[PDB]
């Protein structure tokens, strides 16, 4: 049993015009995170983590997320393969994730050198999940950018308790 806010139609999710794959590379901090399986937890608030994008020769990204958990740095590695238009991706080797039948990434907006918003949708054990990340090249972003992220998240049907701003840390992600 679970109950989820439905994924929005893709028509409600903009795509960054003229996406530049080379400029999107490098480290991004997760300054904001929202989704139908994301919940604000005041007892142990979510810690900031980072995601590093590297273009391979074949123009897919190697994507590495690094998180501080149980006193250690944990690394999650995957491959984003260019999809139907620039700024969209599917997940490489999807078969090695049990139960995962669908995975889509769309870069919603970015100026490359400070901030981005990225939309993700997956189907896992037949359940449809989605999330939006607010990425920063630094660990803080302006109020304006955070409010825009909240506005965008709500437009996709998410209430405030499904929107979190992970707390900056120094372990692992420096
Ligand atoms: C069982 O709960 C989950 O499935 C987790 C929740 O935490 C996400 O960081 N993932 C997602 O909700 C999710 C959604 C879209 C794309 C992804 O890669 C995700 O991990
Ligand atoms: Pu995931």
């Amino acid at each position: 049993t679970s109950d989820l806010i439905p994924a929005p139609p893709l028509s409600k999710v903009p795509l960054q015009q003229n996406f530049q794959d080379n400029q999107f590379q490098g480290k991004w901090y997760v300054v904001g995170l929202a989704g139908n399986a994301i919940l604000r937890e005041d007892k142990d608030p979510q810690k900031m983590y980072a995601t590093i994008y590297e273009l391979k020769e074949d123009k897919s990204y190697n994507v590495t997320s690094v998180l501080f958990r149980k006193k250690k740095c944990d690394y999650w590695i995957r491959t984003f393969v260019p999809g139907s238009q620039p700024g969209e991706f599917t997940l490489g080797n999807i078969k090695s994730y049990p139960g995962l039948t669908s995975y889509l990434v769309r870069v919603v907006s970015t100026n490359y050198n400070q901030h981005a918003m990225v939309f993700f949708k997956k189907v896992s054990q037949n359940r449809e999940y989605f999330k939006i990340t607010l990425y920063g090249r630094t660990k803080e972003l302006t109020s304006e950018l955070k409010e825009n992220f909240i506005r965008f998240s709500k437009s996709l049907g998410l209430p405030e308790n499904h929107i979190v701003f992970p707390v900056p840390i120094d372990q692992c992600i420096d």
